[PDB]
């Protein structure tokens, strides 16, 4: 049987298990409500998405929320920074990639994960809401994931916001096409909300 | 006490999660044919273009010698499992347990029932030699965006990714091209997938 | 081909063990959430429609349901099916710990027999045994040991059909004569020919 | 508070204890390098009793024929079996339940169902001597497992014709009642001589 | 012919689960004891007749009568002396046996890993007594001193029986403090004493 | 108020144990993929630059890296840093098994949370072990090594104590243990005293 359980590669589960445990340990003991935030790892200082990210972080911490990001560069860094400097709780769920990049230096708690799926469960398990700033493959990845879990009711409902109407217009319309094709329910597009103001997102969560 | 702390951690959930991973590995590991993950709408039934196309793809892959792995649900997944099943090929369903349960189709040579989307998503890639996305909705988009990420960042081998039915994906691909003009995605990232109208082209690429 | 269940376990394959643990977790959630009092019943898997034990099984399930109790069986054919059927058709809560008859309100799907053994007693308010073979003797035997050694909370145990249990009960009296069992270990179970005497007894506790 | 009643779907640690016993038991038994015969008998019949003498001689002969013995590790007949095997230079295992001095290998278990798996997992044979509830409990489980094929097949022997007479005659009643298959009673053989048990086991082994 | 440690590999899951099992059983078994636990380690070679062995018995018994439970490495020699003394006195006698066990243990733990045994030795100890021994005893003593010095475990008195036997070692340790290799109060982590009675005496002076 | 590491181990918190198991996994992976022969080295964490111990450490590291060996230390300050620094600066592979809850001369810096995992990592791939003047930590590591070697719990490898003058008292006392018969005849041969890195290198070479 040595060959079977080998091709089974179950030993990979020790670390996967270590990652879940630490994650539950760390996130479950936080005292403030957690808001998961996402955005481009590539939009740095100056970029509208970065500035909006920093303002989002700041406002969330000053409202009592803690922020959970991938702890990477770009708007993630901006969001961690905004909440960090404001003194709020700032979590980073760092993913280990073949083409790394150091974790931003604005994490109150920093978790280092090897698997996206563990990182994904941790983004949802303790969230009172999710906010998506302009991003790329990774951001769409997270979004589509939350949409499914909500639409299918696998996880309790929670507010989902997409910041910057013009950036997301393209996706929203295709989703409307999906609704026209009857691929998604008649009320499924109301699972998320578009806005151009961070302040508006925070007010909505503050309730 | 710590009893409260351990309670908030809610780790007893891992027993089931682990059982599903272990069972999933034991099962898929034993299969002896290259496995192709296939996705499509759970709502487009018999008669619908996506369904017929799915039936043809399922049948073609089995003929070529591949086993198909789907979410075991209705619509295109059913058609894909059926095409494979009826051509005598290995047909796998990674059925997901939902609040408003859809019934598992009857065309699965191997059926697994999972409570967790993430476990199911892992089993979908761990043993795949390719991915085919047929018209679908939120469920399909979620699988597509996940695999694209895994390929873009290179966490898994760059196996072939196909999107069947050009006109259907047009909106998404154009928006992705916009993500490119914005530099939110790499210059070559749109080459991670191939858009096509011909099931034959997909099977041919996988055979090659 | 595929080996017997127990033999599929190898000291090398440790992760496989979590499949057993998860079965316990799931089983405990499923049965503990139920609020009706749960009475376990075991009996022959070969006595079908028209057999005395089957008819008795049907009357028992019915009476138990009529009384507000829930019944827990092995979920198979024979007197087992009779009991789930009698309870089920009377509007009672019917549970089956399946290793399946179509008379189950809650059908548990279990891979391991020993998890079932634990589930039969973890929430038991009583346990009734009807005419059966090895499986029934197996289950009765374990229940006596478990109670005799106090590995589980105490509950009444009834054996239905005096003539049928006769030989075994007498042999047990012999074991007591030999001093293999304690002075009052045979007081762990009660003998009766009436499903009504079983329901009365349980209601009285 | 009873062991079973302490089991809750949320108290993970109690579930890990079950895991721990499965791990240490499979690890210990699997590495033994002699065919393993399980033995069960009265915990109450100490030296002087005919079952004890029978158990002592059985373990002895077992050890001498190159078999290892696996008992519950308690007093009485179990002690006698371990002792007879131990004093003959043989491997002598005790699956102690939460212990006689004649155990070359001693396991500490809290969960009965785990011990029950370990009793049969590597069993090449199973012998039952005169006993009480514990003995009836183990025997009847082995027969169910052999009957429904939940474990590889292995011989089962009952020792002391006069003591098991009531139980056997009744199993015949069961077969006649047809609550048991035609050759299900054939799953075991009733005997008086421990030496033939060992002889028959050697015959069923190459 | 393979040493325990060399059999560990990141892919050999079962051996890592045995490590898991030893922690689970070790912590459960010891945590449930309702008597103050005092760990004792000494020569596995010195037998009946030798002072160390004799003193082990007095220690074992005196501890049991003062209401303390004893935890030893569970082997022969002085280890067995302590187990026997406490046991025959009706006290709680624990053995952390290593599968390289004396019959005087109220609870016998089967251990294969030296590092799991080391943790279990101090996890619940309210005192540690060291009798004349060899490599094993020095090893366990060094461990305790480092864990205490370093605050890796809660504090507890440490006693060394037989001022003569330990003479060479304590002076060398004194040399270390002279050399600044150790801190100003690190030699205070232990005390020499000639009779078991004294240790049980100093112990009785503890938590109210 | 938090407590010392060990006291944070509760019997009810079973899942937290996988963090330890994961640590071993990662540890075994990191170290086993290295191709250079790994020599574990231990010494005082207090003796810094200028202290004979530190200077001896630097030369030992240099000597081992130049001879082709990779060094493995606890990764801290004092003689540890000295050793890593000597090998690192000589272009050798420098490894530190750091307990993080680390000196700048490490090619590979492992981050460990459990000190007991580290103890296994110090010997699992050891081709040899060198101990320099130190205190409680060094003696603790020496003892464990001697015990694991004595009872053959790990493959044999050379153990060297550098600075005869400093180890004198300990070695003298150990000889006393042999007179007392607490240790075996050949047991003291498990280690060797030396006043120079070069003897260590010529030895490892052979």
């Amino acid at each position: 049987l040595i060959d079977q359980l080998h091709h089974e590669d179950s030993w990979r589960l020790f670390r996967i298990l270590a990652e879940f445990v630490e994650g539950f340990e760390t996130l479950s003991e936080l005292q403030v409500p957690l808001v998961s935030v996402f955005g481009s790892a590539r939009f740095g200082e100056g970029h509208p998405a970065y500035e909006a990210g920093y303002r989002l972080g700041r406002a969330l911490a000053e409202a009592g929320f803690g922020v959970v990001t991938g702890g990477g560069p770009g708007v993630m860094e901006a969001v961690n920074r905004g909440a960090y400097e404001a003194g709020g709780v700032s979590v980073g769920l760092n993913i280990e990639l073949p083409h790394e990049q150091k974790p931003n230096p604005y994490q109150t708690h920093a978790l280092s994960l090897r698997y996206f799926f563990v990182r994904k469960v941790l983004f949802v398990r303790y969230a009172v809401g999710f906010v998506f700033l302009p991003g790329g493959f990774g951001t769409l990845d997270e979004l589509s994931e939350v949409l499914v879990l909500l639409q299918t009711e696998k996880v309790h409902r929670f507010p989902v916001f997409l910041l910057d109407r013009g950036y997301w217009e393209g996706l929203v319309r295709w989703l409307a096409f999906l609704r026209d094709q009857k691929a998604v329910g008649p009320e499924d597009l109301q699972l998320f909300r578009l806005t151009d103001e961070p302040e508006e997102v925070v007010q909505a969560l503050k309730a």
